[PDB]
């Protein structure tokens, strides 16, 4: 029970190998799996059984149960479904070993091979019942039951573990790649195509992060890690590819959080021809539309304040509010904000209600990151019942985003927030080298535009967020399988 | 001409902003694309006009012609399909400007809005019918006349996919390639799942890693050179059937058949053997030749675009040959084991020299027996794809045992022209039987726990798509490749 049990198991499975069987066979042909097993025999006779269709199955022993020394019950668990093994001594091929030799050597987590036929007990319960029974891999640890885990970290660092003891984290997984999936499939419906772009760059684009540095050896390069695929997108563009996307990895070295991690999941589109209302329309159906093919209503329950407290109701029902953040900044607080923000008199008249406010100062005070601020404590928690936008930014906080078609100093940019959490980001693409801020970001994009971009609207998600409000979880670690974790 | 006509065009531009014309306005909808245009508008009659129908289309010149004066005649393409304009001068709206300027400012790769009605050409061509053309945006530089076969097109892929129509057919069936792939695998029952990237330790194959530095943990992590090790800790997870479809990063030379960085997909089948994984590749690739061609034989230039090609003929099954036992019979010697022996390492160490071949250092047992397979196996069948099995354990260290043959491996890797698209093996579910577990800690611990025995299958889908689209470089079946500065 302490360590022992590691040691005799192990020396259990050099046993097996003098005496001359072998512990891990190389391959059973098993005839029918676990799920497939459960529907096809669910509506058996209690006590009725199926003589004459022998069947071969694998499984994973998660309960270990005797009755007189000739019929030993087990729980047989595979792909997330549970039957029981009705192990029956006047059943058993009295031609493979003894019996309790057959049996008696099998544990709990143990791999095994059944062959046997499929039938109901009296008691109702749909079961296996081997003739033959093999040992395929054998558990040598201890295993843990079933609340004995989904407390400590031993999930995020060893991850097998709570995917075979909690139904949860199967659900939080098989949902998250249904996401993916849905969204794939989304943007197939509307002509779009699916790219790769590289990884390793020698400058890093596309955001407002802090890259990684590595380098290669067969060219001494010292290359960063990309934050986003916003640039390389763009270019492909003007290769013709109007309706493009694409969905991978991207790389942050920013601080560890509930909604941040080193790295995560982006999705990037770029629509040829599509303006702002073309953008919030494909966000609205897209995240209605979702919640409504996972769990078949657009009002979902998440426990906003941890487990331990009451849910609160988000309601997926378009359209979303729009909300414009300078416009409701100088509303809550009716301090008239006069452009330019990057001016004297107003770059401390929001200075004076940052501090006013308990608020902590963003060094540099610049007024790109001062309005960030202002918008994370005023606007970003006001509509936790349905998702809301956060629309028409300044063009100091967006550079890439094109001027707005009448309002000055404003950009078509939006921002959409669930229970506070920005998990989307669109804008319309400036395609003016001449009105660019950085050209005067690589010149190979710079380079790109010069041939000629068509008006685009582009647009980012955040999976690994999405994913966390669509399963009522509050970490990030809980959404990705091996988040990073310290030794 | 040089940069004179970029530095013109950049003027043209700024006077149009002056005289009051935006060169890039915000929104222009558009009704109908370009093959939505031609799909519609095709079955009409040569010069039948449908001046009633009007619509709202977009696109890229890439042809000017003036003929008269009266009728100018462009290519506008859009989503890589080609319609001509027929810019008639009596349907021409003169009140929005000079028909001469209107037209004249018109270059080639430039992005125009178009106001018109479909029809045939007099010729016979399905053209479109502009009331007015509006630019959108602007191509500055020249575009390149088709003198394109040089290093350029890599750093500035937006022009190969422009001027050559044969790229975007190839980038096309890549995309097409992983369609596939993903629902092969997701109809077989497959769990699309995603591993992290950034590991404390590289491993899953045999390549030297990059290496970086987090700066809030301030130490050093590996990029990953295999999903191997992290997909099958899943399989003892109770994903029985689990796979990514991702990209690795390895630390090494760049070829025609090698990239810093590469697309791979590896599923691990629960329950399957190495029989199981043999018939998979065989159905797998035959359905996808088979899916994106109409037949399972295919051309494909070996020796360059100017030499003539060979064929390769997908028809399963795929000759099966074993290393160890072939190499004996084309050098008639024997090789005992073990293959590290001072003995053995000796008479691979001459034979390739017998021969002229380089030695690959370190002269160990597996690179010998690795170069001993490239130049006397993969290099004898051109024809058909073919699998290379039955692996030495010392070329093989996650590979399970032969269960027949002692000192091998149930292995597998299929070749076409020679080169290794695949690799595949039955794994290796015992703790004990690794020389290793005494790689890292965190993955042996895993296999204490129980692995089922399973067969894991690794595909290169940029070497996949090179034999599949007639590439000899990896660099033309990868967007934007590493290229040096
Ligand atoms: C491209 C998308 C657009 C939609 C918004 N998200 C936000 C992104 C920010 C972030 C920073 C970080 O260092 C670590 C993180 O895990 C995250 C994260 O998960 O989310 C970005
Ligand atoms: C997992 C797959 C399947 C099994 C075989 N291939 C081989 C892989 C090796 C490689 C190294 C490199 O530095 C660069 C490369 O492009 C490639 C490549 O394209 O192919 C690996
Ligand atoms: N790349 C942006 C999202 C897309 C913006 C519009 N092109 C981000 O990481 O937030
Ligand atoms: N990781 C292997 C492919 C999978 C081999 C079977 N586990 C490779 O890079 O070649």
């Amino acid at each position: 029970d302490p360590r022992l049990y590691f040691e005799n198991r192990s020396k259990f499975i050099q046993d097996q190998k003098d005496k001359g069987i072998n512990p891990y066979p190389h391959k059973f042909e098993r005839t029918i799996s676990i799920p497939e097993f459960i529907e096809k025999y669910k509506d058996l006779g209690n006590g009725e059984h199926l003589e004459d269709t022998i069947l071969n199955i694998t499984g994973r022993i998660m309960r270990v149960s005797a009755s007189g020394q000739k019929l030993r019950f087990f729980d047989l668990v595979g792909d997330g479904e549970k039957i029981q093994v009705l192990a029956n001594y006047s059943f058993h091929n009295h031609e493979k070993g003894n019996f309790a030799e057959c049996y008696d050597k099998i544990r709990r987590g143990d791999i095994v091979g059944i062959v046997g036929f499929p039938g109901k007990s009296k008691k109702g319960e749909l079961s296996i019942f081997p003739k033959e029974t093999i040992l395929l891999s054998a558990c040598l640890h201890m295993l843990p039951m079933k609340y004995g885990l989904k407390d400590t970290e031993i999930r995020y660092r060893q991850r097998y573990l709570d995917l075979l003891i909690n139904e949860s984290s199967r659900h939080t997984f098989v949902t998250r790649t249904k996401i993916i999936n849905f969204l794939r499939n989304f943007l197939n419906e509307r002509g779009f195509f699916e790219v790769e772009t590289p990884m390793m760059n020698l400058i890093a684009g596309g955001a407002n992060a802090r890259p990684f540095i590595t380098h290669h050896n067969d060219l001494d390069l010292d290359l960063y890690l990309r934050i986003a695929t916003e640039l390389p997108l763009k270019m492909l563009i003007v290769g013709g590819i109007d309706k493009v996307y694409e969905i991978g990895k991207v790389f942050r070295n920013e601080g560890i959080d509930n909604t941040h991690n080193p790295e995560f999941t982006s999705c990037e589109f770029y629509w040829a021809y599509a303006d702002y209302n073309d953008l919030i329309k494909w966000s609205e159906d897209f995240f209605s539309q979702l919640v409504y093919h996972l769990f078949g209503t657009y009002k979902i329950s998440y426990n906003k304040d941890g487990p331990e407290n009451q849910p609160i109701e988000i309601d997926f029902t378009p359209p979303y509010p729009k909300v414009s953040i300078v416009e409701e900044i100088e509303k809550v607080t009716n301090t008239i904000l006069e452009q330019p923000f990057d001016s004297n008199e107003t770059i401390e008249k929001m200075i004076n209600i940052i501090k006013e406010h308990k608020i902590e100062l963003p060094n540099p005070p610049t007024a790109a990151k001062l309005l960030d601020q202002l918008a994370s404590h005023f606007i970003e928690n006001k509509y936790n019942d349905k998702p809301f936008f956060i629309v028409e930014h300044p063009q100091i906080m967006s550079p890439l985003a094109k001027y707005h078609r009448t309002k000055p100093g404003l950009t078509e940019r939006l921002e959409m927030f669930i229970c506070g959490k920005e998990v989307l980001n669109a804008y319309t693409e400036l395609n003016d080298p001449f009105k660019q801020k950085e050209c005067f970001l690589d010149s190979a994009f710079c380079t790109s535009l010069e041939y000629g971009l068509p008006p685009t609207g582009g647009l980012g998600l955040g999976i690994d967020r999405i994913t966390m409000f669509l399963t009522n979880k509050n970490s990030i670690k809980d959404v990705i399988l091996f988040p990073t974790m310290r030794p």
